[PDB]
This record gives structure tokens, sequence and C-alpha cells, in this order.
């Protein structure tokens, strides 16, 4: 069980057109550090429920969006507000690092 998925088909409607700030987790199953963040992304999604949307994009399954947005390594977190990219947090970082960035858009 984890956060909902976004893919290339739904990127515009779920991320760019969202009512709420959005946290996006770029990950892939070949990258173990990008999977090891799932418990703290899930903790964040529960804590921030109703203030942020949370989605994960599998760069193996949805290659167009990471290509377009210049993703070079995973995990990569991006935050969007009203259609605008507001932050990028690259690499397997602490929950506190992520909460700092999330709270900036609260
Ligand atoms: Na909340």
């Amino acid at each position: 069980t984890g956060i909902p998925v976004v893919n290339d088909s739904t990127w515009d409607s779920l991320v760019l057109k969202a009512d709420e700030p959005v946290f996006v987790d770029f990950w892939a199953p070949w990258c173990g550090p990008s999977k090891m963040i799932d418990p703290i992304v899930n903790e964040l999604a529960q804590k921030y429920a109703g203030q942020f949307k949370f989605y994960k994009l599998n760069t193996d399954e949805s290659p167009a969006t990471p290509g377009q947005y210049g993703v070079r390594s995973i995990p990569t977190i991006m935050i969007f507000v009203n259609g605008e990219k507001k932050d990028t947090i690259i690499g397997a970082v602490s929950k506190d690092t992520l909460a700092t960035s999330i709270n900036k858009f609260l």
C-alpha cells in the first residue's frame, strides 16, 4: 500500500492542474534507494493528507515525463503549486529535509 500513481497520461490532470500543492516521487524498481524512501513518503502523505496531493511516477513505466523534466537520478522529489514547479529534492534524503520543503508551500 502506498501513494497513488501518476503516469505520462495523467501528469497534466493530476499534477499540473491540481487544486492542492503536489508532491511527486520519481522512482523505479531497479533503484533500491528510490524504493527505500517509500515508508517516509507514506508517512508524509498521511501527515499532510488534505493539504498536499502525493503521487509516484515509475520512470521505467512512464519515461516521457522524467525525460521532459530533466530527471537525471532517482529518487527525485518535485513540488508543484498551481502548475508551477516550486522545488526539486534529488537523492534519498531525510524526512526532515522533505518536510522543510513541504512546509514552505503551506
Ligand atoms: Na494534513
